[PDB]
């Protein structure tokens, strides 16, 4: 009926069994948008892939125990597929990470190093010396071996043993989140089961096509290749530098290629879309571009503006693009991926709201054009099998449909806890929802089953589910709530001189706003060291006079919200803290405002 999986059943089993199907047909695709001028479909056979698999898994069961962790720190290629699922072929615990010669920010990867410490480390020739730079950098004792899995040959295939069937608690990866460092522990049946929860969501037909430029390392782009390999189907990718360079590159794949039997299939981030809008057009001595092709295009992980769909809608609108192809879709790596996403057959549902009462917790709609109108675009249907639930946080009752309250989800495919942090997973993974309401949400669940906390405000409205956003950036100033996506884009509007969606919301107590604040005449605050209240802070890129812009801002906010802006930070482009997601990390975004930047 609903996920159950006969016993014994394993995935290196259920991948094998295809590839000897498929054998001669292709499995992977990568698109290599390096030295060469434009594209180099780079192919892997599901014969080729097996080989791999277990040569790769030959050598780490050699130099690796059982329950060790295997780390994968390669650019994105066919080897990091090959070094996952070898992970999961030799029956270790892969730890998906990055190259340690991306732009900076391999600070970051030493404190993931730190939680899980991995046994073994698996990267590619070419990234190999800057590995083992990297790792030169930290103490002697802590040094995995490294092996290149492009260097290791296919004969030691032969010496591979199958692992023995995993049972209901078998980790199968940790997928690294976003101040320490959080793995949340994904079994093996939390891998499968999503995938089916994906696929049945998706009405994947026999005929479509799939595609993803999004990193491996991100819960979003992880699961998004490893769907392929479990359907049948063969999968497409390229690398996230490939994209943001020339976004024609990802259109141009969405498009129609000559002779296919179906849509294409993808996701990608609220930017990416926007993004895709001004530079990803093609020019005019170009070839036609034909994307009524395209099925669903699934828009997540971050929220959702009503004017990236329109502006993206409006731009490639004339080439054929349908309008119920953008899909928007929440998920959390807690889930592994998937929670919920917009019905296959159903057009993008955007509503408008007011704000007051939004900030009140009740969702009512208002016209568009009233002066008190927030856009908020549904996330769509619960996903099979697993539900969600709005709660009040500190009763943990159900909520009923319309109010607002933090989320909470449940399913087979929700993931043990973080690796290394005992109480913090008790305390998020395991909650019992104490109370249900009219049509309970949690229709299906047992009444003995736990619940994650996803740690996101949002709430139920005429059979959508709307993610109004964190708990933790939640900006509440002077009794008044406030969400911060509806300041900054408020503050955005203000200026043109604000690069679009550079901009980060955010209070700070009053005692800790730095001396320029007060000695600064138009702020509206002054300086009392006993005075511990929260007072808005506005950072903002400058995009490719302090004095008029800060006023603007000041003055388009305090008129639309009732909140003065008592700082407004304009920093170089590019300043701004961000995560690996591409997301604007806000709370780490405060903490660099108050210990300070240039």
């Amino acid at each position: 009926g609903q996920i159950k999986f006969p016993d014994g059943s394993s995935i290196v089993a259920h991948v094998e069994r295809w590839a000897k199907v498929r054998g001669d047909k292709l499995a992977y695709r990568f698109l290599d948008f390096s030295t060469e001028r434009d594209g180099v479909p780079r192919d892997l056979t599901w014969a080729q892939f097996s080989a791999r698999n277990r040569a790769v898994a030959a050598r780490l069961q050699q130099v690796t125990q059982p329950g060790d962790r295997v780390a994968i720190l390669c650019p994105q290629n066919l080897d990091y597929l090959v070094a996952f699922f070898g992970a999961l072929y030799a029956g270790r615990i892969a730890v998906p990470l990055f190259d340690p010669s991306e732009p900076g920010h391999v600070g970051r990867l030493h404190a993931v190093l730190d939680n899980c410490h991995p046994s073994a480390i698996l990267t590619t020739t070419e990234a190999a010396e800057g590995v083992r730079k990297f790792f030169r950098t930290r103490p002697a004792n802590q040094r995995p071996r490294v092996i290149a899995v492009d260097a290791v040959p296919d004969d030691v295939a032969s010496t591979w043993v199958n692992p023995d069937e995993p049972d209901e608690t078998t980790i199968a990866y940790l997928q690294y989140t976003s101040r320490i460092p959080t793995g949340v522990q994904i079994t093996h049946l939390n891998l499968a089961t999503n995938v089916v929860q994906v696929i049945e969501a998706l009405e994947g037909e026999e005929g479509d096509r799939g595609l993803s430029w999004l990193p491996f390392f991100h819960d979003m782009g992880l699961i998004t290749a490893l769907l392929a390999p479990m359907i049948g189907h063969y999968f497409t990718f390229m690398t996230p530098a490939a994209f943001v360079r020339r976004p024609e590159r990802w259109i141009r794949e969405l498009a129609r290629k000559e002779g296919d039997t179906g849509g294409t299939i993808s996701v990608a981030p609220n930017f990416a879309f926007d993004h895709a809008a001004a530079r990803g057009v093609p020019k005019p001595g170009s070839p036609p571009l034909d994307l009524s092709n395209v099925k669903a295009v699934l828009n997540g992980s971050e929220p959702i503006s009503a004017a990236t769909v329109r502006r993206f809608n409006e731009a490639f609108g004339p080439f054929g693009f349908p309008p119920k192809a953008i899909k928007p879709s929440y998920g959390l790596a807690e889930a592994t991926l998937f929670v919920s996403t917009t019905p296959s057959a159903e057009e993008p549902k955007i509503i408008t709201v007011d704000r007051d009462q939004l900030n009140s917790g009740r969702i009512v709609e208002v016209d568009a054009d009233s002066p008190k109108a927030v856009a908020q675009a549904s996330a769509g249907k619960v996903g099979i099998a697993e539900w969600a639930v709005i709660v009040d946080a500190e009763s943990a009752t159900e909520l009923p449909d319309g109010q607002v309250g933090e989320i909470w989800i449940s399913g087979q495919n929700m993931g043990t806890g973080y690796w290394g942090k005992p109480e913090e997973s008790v305390a998020t993974f395991q909650n019992i929802l104490k109370s249900r309401t009219n049509p309970s949400h949690a229709e299906g669940a047992t009444d003995d089953a736990t619940w994650v906390r996803t740690g996101d405000y949002g709430a139920f409205y005429d059979g959508d589910l709307y993610i109004t956003g964190r708990v933790k950036d939640l900006v509440i100033i002077d009794g008044r709530n406030h969400y911060p996506q509806d300041l900054e884009y408020s503050a955005q509007e203000a200026s043109k001189a604000i690069r679009t969606g550079y901009v980060a919301a955010f209070s700070v107590p009053a005692n800790q706003l730095p001396d320029e604040v007060f000695e600064n005449a138009h702020s509206g605050i002054k300086r009392d060291p006993d005075d511990t209240s929260e007072q808005l802070v506005i950072v903002a890129e400058r995009a490719p006079d302090i004095g008029p812009i800060t006023d603007d801002i000041r003055a388009a906010i305090a008129v639309r919200h009732g909140v003065t802006v008592r700082d407004v930070l304009l920093t170089a482009a590019g300043a701004i803290p961000r995560t690996s997601s591409g997301k604007i990390g806000r709370r780490a975004c405060r903490a660099a405002y108050l210990d300070g930047s240039l």
